């Protein structure tokens, strides 16, 4: 019979899943354009699938808690309600416990996200002082990093996003990117997001370096198939330059 | 008192250059670059004197038939250096022969060509005859198309190394005037292509990143000094140092 339809799991994001705007209503794939929509059609492509985009019901990228219990898109994949995430998805060794991801597609690494003509040009100057406040997007895998890091510097960053949460963590990076336009706020942001975030708000610049480097992948439930036959068409397509012009296009 | 470290080295814009002058200069005085002020900074951490020697082959280091390494591996395999602090790529096959500390920078091989044309991909250069193409002899990025299991890149493979490899290059410099004055394309690493672009306007990145890879310092395996230099890029890393050294070197006027 004909293939059944994949159900891709993605969350919203700028520039990587976005909503069209239109006069007249839009429906299923259609609502959305970005640069995983287009590496969507690329892969579907390449490997032949029909699929629904859904997004992430609750909104995360996705975190355990001490249960090892994971919610967002991870628990999405877990629990076979997805058979692809096809977003701006980290690929750690954490999740790697329980899913499975392609190799990556786009390379980044945790840094800051801040305001042009400050004193402040590092980690050790934000945890260091008292009148701005930081953290990250809740349950993602900045906060993450930041919540097993034993490094002393990122431990006193994690102890104050974490004594309370409430002001510091961010649902989203939207929520994110307005504190730090209107409140002393800088957030930890992957660098790939802070480079097309600057080049759309004059005000807002990166601030030092990248305190890790890590990919994004697509995330498949631990098992799939798609694993590798993703892997081989994201290849094809770094063969091809397309994931530079898909790049170019969105940034 | 604390012996002084041997520290292999290339030269390489703008990791290790040679200072100007109108006299000529001895020992340290001798160069500058990213990877002379991140040692500046390593040693001052560590506690430790060094001696930089430049490679005596001028190579980065790759294994022939016979499992024989060149360049700054074999200087640290030999136990001829203590240390390699050079943009000197970490990969599994040499880590089965050195250690290296965690990366201080990344990046990907991409390309290097003229701006302009409508080349805009590896599978580009690959289907077709009039440009040549290549690599630095002995470095990393030869090293990845000489072992690729991939279609393209094994064709890439056989067609920079014909005519007894007469498309590789000697070294970076070699390989950026072969581009600015044949019809000739270099496979170089992201870092350097940023740095290269920004001085010649006429030269452009082409397609993006084939690989994902780190620098890092190059050390014999067992050496007592390995993790300690981590430790110390930790630091670097946090303190915002690591981004000053690449401002330093890297940052200028984007191209008209
Ligand atoms: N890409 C991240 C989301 C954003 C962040 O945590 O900074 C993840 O997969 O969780
Ligand atoms: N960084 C490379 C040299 C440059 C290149 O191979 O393109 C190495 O460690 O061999």
């Amino acid at each position: 019979g004909a293939n059944r339809t994949l159900i891709v799991t993605t969350i919203l994001e700028e520039p990587y899943v976005m909503y069209r705007k239109s006069d007249k209503p839009l429906y299923g794939n259609d609502r959305f354009e970005g640069y995983c929509l287009d590496l969507l059609k690329e892969l579907s492509n390449i490997l032949g699938f029909l699929y629904d985009v859904k997004l992430v019901p609750d909104g995360k990228y996705g975190a355990q808690n001490d249960k090892g219990e994971w919610n967002g898109m991870v628990k999405e994949l877990i629990d076979h309600r997805a058979d692809l995430a096809v977003a701006p998805l980290t690929i750690t060794y954490v999740r790697e416990k329980v899913i499975d991801f392609s190799k990556p597609f786009m390379t980044l690494g945790i840094s800051i996200l801040y305001r042009k003509g400050t004193p402040i040009d590092s980690a050790d100057d934000l945890a260091k002082q008292t009148k701005i406040e930081y953290g990250a997007v809740r349950d993602g895998s900045t906060m993450t990093f930041f919540k097993k890091s034993k490094i002393s510097t990122y431990e006193k960053m994690w102890a104050f996003m974490s004594s309370r949460q409430q002001s510091a963590l961010v649902k989203n990076s939207d929520e994110g990117i307005q504190r730090v336009l209107t409140t002393d706020y800088a957030l930890l942001m992957e660098s790939t997001s802070i480079e097309y975030v600057t080049q759309r708000n004059c005000n807002l610049t990166q601030i030092g370096g990248l305190i890790d480097s890590k990919g994004y992948g697509v995330g498949t439930p631990i098992g799939s198939p798609y694993r590798d036959k993703i892997t081989i068409a994201i290849l094809q397509l770094q063969e091809e330059g397309k994931l530079h012009m898909m790049k170019e296009k969105w940034w």
